[PDB]
């Protein structure tokens, strides 16, 4: 082993900062990114405690279709990367930085980066000590003839210079079960067997119509936990709108695949924050979105979805590391073996703890996720671990797992149902987390959670989270509702058919959107209520440490029972949001 040049695991998170390459530009002889912003701006402009966890990745989009072009441009800004000096100190400070150098398999006709070579790729290693990884992502739709064997080299290569192979795939086609070598193609499974410590494997929940939520998220931890990859993660997208055709939000009626830059736009933004707890909670560490001018921003400015929801996410995750390997594995009760392909793919967890087949999200934590490995893989490692002496491991094919029915009824027996109501709850040590889990109707949800004998009941609408730790003087509160009104995307039509027809807002059009009409003008959502309900408090509780998104709440208003010794918090807001409540129970 040679030293990683960078740690990822819970107490280091990582999020991966995309920059993607104007290739019309790089035709008129600049070196730019989609957006406007810029290597260095960007840099400069993360928060100081954030820049730890957080690596530019390069990404060459639509860079010229010929040799040299990715090579020209990647080298550039390598070199911009090595050479910078941080201007309150004085000193060079390179810029750590992952290179995407596979996708769209890599074809000629669909990718610059086909003409990166291995060699290439070790030579970048050895020239930048802030090149810490390689980034493969979105081949599942054209699964080339050598994906296995170019995975193989990416990952090697990766480890003789101690940095990470990253690769992002969604389990369309038996995907993630042919990288490990289910059709027979085994080189990457090989290389996996000696090279795994340098390996990060991500989901990439872009191809949503296809449904394989649930059952990459669970190949994804189940790789991890059976030392198949270093750590894990997911990039989560708004493309999804788009992909299942939907539009304006709650409105009824699919578009398809018919208004692509006005569709990614639309995904609440607080939805974002619902999936990669999906993420956390299930002890991944590594975090990356699209589209991009959404998710992040532009000309070097964070958008309100990245400031109000990711970037406080992320600090969440910095501030309470995900659950060990260890921890996950001690409270894993079921874990399976076999090719989801062969069962239904995302159909596989439909009503056992997703409530529909296209969907990124859970209706219960009861079974948190449940992990599983490909077929052609072996349990070896995952028993030779002294935390998996509990687990059941079984095969996908056992008649446990035959039937919807059927797996309810067997995981049910495994995992105790430990909260009441119809909203998803996962809880972790002295933490309940709590959201939603509608996806585009307008339905508010209920649960009732307890922390032993203290019972907290509570009211979500959609698109909310919320995240409840118990203290030693009452309860620290994560909320965030954060949604701003994205209607006027969808302006001049009344229904499907006619949204259809709309002009196409364009990828240009969406990014000049994002500037005049998102990162400045904002359309705010209006505040909504969330309800809280203590029962087992002594007296009114205090309210503390109050902060959130910039005019985004009002005061939240306590009403005390004292006969039926409980509380009930009416909040109003539309954000990010935090306070604590100091009480004694009764
Ligand atoms: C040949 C073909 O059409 N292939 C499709 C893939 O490109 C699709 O992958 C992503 O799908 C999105 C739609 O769901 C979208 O097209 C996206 O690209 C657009 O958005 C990104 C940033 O998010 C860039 O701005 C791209 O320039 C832009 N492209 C277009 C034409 O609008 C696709 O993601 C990109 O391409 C893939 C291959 C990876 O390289 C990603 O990292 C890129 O971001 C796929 C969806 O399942 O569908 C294929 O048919």
């Amino acid at each position: 082993e040679v030293d990683k040049r960078r740690e990822i695991n819970n107490e280091h998170p990582l999020l991966m900062m995309p920059l993607y390459a104007n290739g019309e530009e790089f035709n008129q002889g600049k070196y730019t990114f989609w957006g406007g912003d810029t290597l260095t701006g960007k840099w400069e402009n993360i928060p100081d405690d954030l820049k730890p966890y957080t690596v530019i990745q390069l990404h060459p989009d639509d860079l010229p279709k010929r040799d040299g072009a990715a090579r020209d441009f990647y080298e550039h800004m390598l070199e911009e990367a090595a050479k910078y000096v941080n201007p309150k100190t004085g000193k060079n400070e390179p810029i750590p930085v992952i290179l995407t150098v596979y996708t769209a398999g890599n074809m000629p006709y669909y990718t610059s980066a086909h003409w990166l070579s291995t060699s290439w790729i070790d030579k970048m290693y050895q020239k930048y000590p802030n090149l810490h990884g390689i980034f493969s992502t979105a081949s599942y739709w054209i699964w080339a003839n050598d994906i296995e064997n170019k995975a193989a080299d990416y990952l090697k290569v990766s480890a003789k210079n101690g940095g990470y192979f990253i690769w992002a795939e969604q389990n369309v086609g038996s995907a993630i079960e042919k990288a490990f070598g289910k059709n027979g193609k085994i080189a990457f499974q090989k290389s996996v067997d000696k090279y795994w410590k340098n390996l990060i494997f991500m989901f990439k929940n872009t191809p949503a119509a296809e449904g394989n939520d649930s059952t990459t998220e669970s190949y994804m931890k189940g790789l991890w936990l059976s030392n198949h990859t270093y750590q894990w993660g997911g990039l989560m997208d708004t493309w999804k709108w788009y992909e299942t055709g939907k539009w304006k939000l709650f409105a009824s009626g699919n578009i398809g695949k018919s208004q692509g830059d006005r569709q990614w736009l639309t995904e609440p933004e607080s939805m974002l924050g619902e999936e990669a707890l999906g993420v956390y909670l299930n002890g991944g560490v590594v975090y990356n979105f699209e589209h991009p001018a959404y998710t992040y921003g532009v000309n070097n400015k964070e958008s309100l979805l990245f400031s109000e929801v990711i970037k406080e996410f992320f600090r969440y995750v910095i501030a309470h590391p995900a659950p060990s390997k260890e921890k996950v594995l001690e409270d894993t009760k079921v874990f399976i073996h076999g090719d989801y392909s062969n069962k239904g793919n995302g159909k596989f967890f439909v009503n056992v703890n997703t409530d529909r087949e296209q969907t990124p999200l859970y209706m219960t934590g009861r079974y948190n996720v449940i992990p599983a490995i490909p077929g052609v893989l072996k349990t070896d490692k995952l028993k030779e671990s002294v935390s998996s002496s509990r687990i059941q491991i079984k095969e996908i094919t056992s008649p446990e797992f035959s039937s919807t029915q059927a797996r309810k009824e067997y995981l049910n027996k495994l995992y105790p149902m430990n909260y009441e109501g119809d909203i998803f709850a996962q809880k972790l040590d002295n933490r309940w987390f709590v959201y939603n889990y509608k996806v585009n109707e307008n339905v508010k949800q209920t649960g009732k959670l307890k922390f032993n004998s203290l019972e907290m009941n509570v009211e979500f609408e959609p698109h909310t989270y919320g995240i409840f730790e118990r203290i030693s003087n009452g309860l620290k509160v994560n909320l965030n509702n954060f949604r701003t009104n994205k209607d006027s995307l969808w302006s001049n039509a009344q229904d499907a058919n006619q949204a259809k027809k709309l002009p196409q807002l364009t990828k240009k059009g969406a990014i000049k959107w994002i500037e005049e009409h998102y990162i400045k003008d904002t359309q705010f959502g209006e505040k909504r209520v969330t309800k809280i309900v203590l029962r087992g408090i002594d007296k009114l509780p205090t309210i503390h440490s109050l902060s959130g998104t910039n005019n985004s709440y009002d005061q939240p208003s306590l009403n005390f029972d004292q006969k039926n010794h409980m509380v009930t918090i009416t909040i109003n807001s539309n954000g990010n949001l935090e306070f604590e409540l100091h009480f004694l129970e009764h």
